[PDB]
């Protein structure tokens, strides 16, 4: 039970080990925004800059400064991301692109909501790191594109996917500081509401990827679909929402979720969750339904270490335990610093990467910080 | 030199097994169309009709029908979806949709030009095999969408793909009893250049994927990305249009082509090739780039079968064998029929199918029925 060791343990990786990877190897000094582009020993292999990654990683160090410790550096790296996007991230609309060139020329607009998610909660914790008033803004208009945007985000068999409330729970959460009080009250029951209905399975006990709008299943490739970590991720979401109303009802059936997908996408063979299962055991349509990814992991353990500092369930510290050897021995680099993010399912390094156009300074550092929360709080009552 | 063994093994494994398949699991004889979605034992594990694939089986079996032999069944085999297609493939624009339910209701529709090729070639075949006069216009109208929206298919960076002249010179051919002579002549001449001149390296001797317009390479994810596979059939298609004019020169640096690609992607710790490789060795962005594919090498051994047939050169014969004992011993399903399509590196099975959403009743039989003809007329001058 070394509570305070493990509390150690993340402190030093997020802030010995992984900020110093994104400090040393990420910044694009001259042209603003960061490389996200990264192989294994932090060497660039593509100056693209993905709009997704580069407001996750504004958000992560202005949350640091605003959270952790007001260090300068970290206010600097994230203005260096925020005037850039600032400058190059929308079109003439407000709408924010999906990719630019290193200089910030446009290169994908996308359909979806995502980029704009991720401007709202970039743009609204930098506004409160940097003090910057006219970030408020910015982070205001793409909140209201998100929720305008909501009910159809990009007749013959009507479908609506779990990732839409997700993120807009959590964003919500992100957005609290600017919004009115009864506004995030109503979101955020709703938002959960439809998560712990519609998305899951009463029967099975599991969390389905798309699902009718009565929350009913389709028999087909997206009605069957199981992201197991996807359905943790949310549930810890869940779970931080519910503990603001103190409504541990609520926060015992998320943690009640969270074992029985661990239990269903374990790996007997090679250990670690699968990243797409289908829930009739028929042939997935990913080709990478097999494979082992840092943050289906990361999230787990945050969603592990979150339930149990918040319900104290054995269950939850022994399924922390199992976790925790599994992915600090196969994600985590000690040579060169950060995580891998991509393994087969065997375990192997299937990309030689710390970065790309998916993986940047987010789910590494917002999990470490998280699980150090969890565990600081559970050596130390507040 | 058992040629005529391999005749053999070809055209016994195309009618008494693949066929055979096809026709025992697929047909939707209630209803119209196909069922792709077939799993190892040819049981359905989803009723969806996948469009590309429903007129892939209608083109299959029109062409063997006209081709080979005037069975019957075969016949009744493609009208059971040609008149499926006819009545619900199209939109009131007369665009094809991607998939539709078992009953025909529209699910997707495509912004590729991809599906109307599939439906060009298939009604095009249907009509000469049925008779069918009507699936001429059918055919006709489809084609000269993919005329029309060859060069936008779907400023800051120009690029195009190669897939998009490959279909075009491939489908020119399997239209050719119905467009004058001269349009034939001309596209089939500007394909070929094309491929050739823009897609194809000269300094490596490899096809890329994507190019900037006047045949420059782009340092992106795109301008690097190579396809063993995709390129390898390119050529077969090259070596094809290029024996119709005699034109050996064009035929030989097309079989050079194929040979460069086999010794640069062929997996030397586990064998066969990768699906997908970055020309640059830069971490992919492909989390499917080593798994190893049923056409990509039901594609190389037509390209090798056919660069020998038509070059004589010891080389193909070579890379031939090598690539018969890798593709036969881990795709072939001797005890159920059919082929795997999805292997992961190390050659295991990843998706328990013979069918899915993207494969179907095509790039198997084609390639048993191609490998049989070259070996036939190496046995047998015609
Ligand atoms: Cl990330
Ligand atoms: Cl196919």
């Amino acid at each position: 039970y070394n509570f305070q060791a493990l509390a150690e343990l993340y402190k030093n990786a997020l802030l010995n080990d992984v900020l110093s990877f994104w400090e040393k190897y990420s910044l694009d000094w001259q042209q603003g925004g960061y490389f996200t582009c990264l192989d294994r020993e932090g060497k660039i292999y593509d100056t693209d800059k993905f709009i997704w990654l580069q407001n996750r990683q504004v958000w992560t160090f202005s949350m640091l400064y605003n959270q952790l410790e007001k260090r300068e550096n970290w206010l600097k790296i994230a203005s260096n991301g925020a005037n850039f996007l600032a400058q190059h991230g929308r079109d003439s609309d407000g709408n924010w692109y999906f990719a630019l060139t290193r200089e910030g020329k446009p290169l994908v607009h996308p359909y979806n909501i995502f980029s704009d998610c991720f401007a709202a909660m970039a743009f609204s914790k930098y506004a409160l790191a940097g003090g910057e008033e006219w970030a408020k803004d910015v982070a205001m208009q793409a909140y209201n594109n998100v929720l305008r945007r909501k009910d159809n985000p990009k007749g013959t068999r009507p479908m609506k996917s779990l990732a839409v409330p997700m993120i807009l729970a959590n964003l919500t959460l992100e957005m609290e500081w600017l919004l009115p009080k009864e506004t995030l009250e109503n979101v955020l029951a709703e938002t959960v509401r439809e998560v712990m209905t519609d998305f899951l399975d009463q029967e099975r006990g599991l969390m389905y990827e798309n699902v009718a709008p009565d929350g009913s299943h389709i028999d087909c490739f997206e009605g069957r679909l199981i992201n197991p970590g996807h359905g943790i991720e949310a549930m810890w979401f869940i779970m931080d929402i519910a503990r603001r109303q103190n409504d541990t009802k609520t926060i015992n059936q998320a943690v009640d979720v969270v074992l029985n997908i661990l239990n269903f996408a374990w790996d007997s063979e090679y250990g670690g969750l699968y990243y797409f299962m289908d829930a009739d055991g028929h042939p997935p349509q990913q080709l990478e339904w097999d494979q082992k990814l840092w943050w289906v992991h990361l999230e787990s353990l945050v969603a592990l270490a979150m339930g149990y500092r918040l319900t104290g369930r054995e269950a939850c510290w022994e399924w922390y335990q199992k976790m925790h050897d599994y992915a600090w021995s196969h994600f985590a680099d000690s040579e060169y610093g950060e995580w891998f993010g991509y393994l087969n399912r065997r375990g192997e390094v299937l990309l030689n990467l710390k970065g790309g156009k998916w993986k940047g300074c987010f789910h590494v550092p917002r999990a470490l910080y998280l699980c150090w929360q969890q565990f600081e709080a559970i050596a130390t009552p507040l």
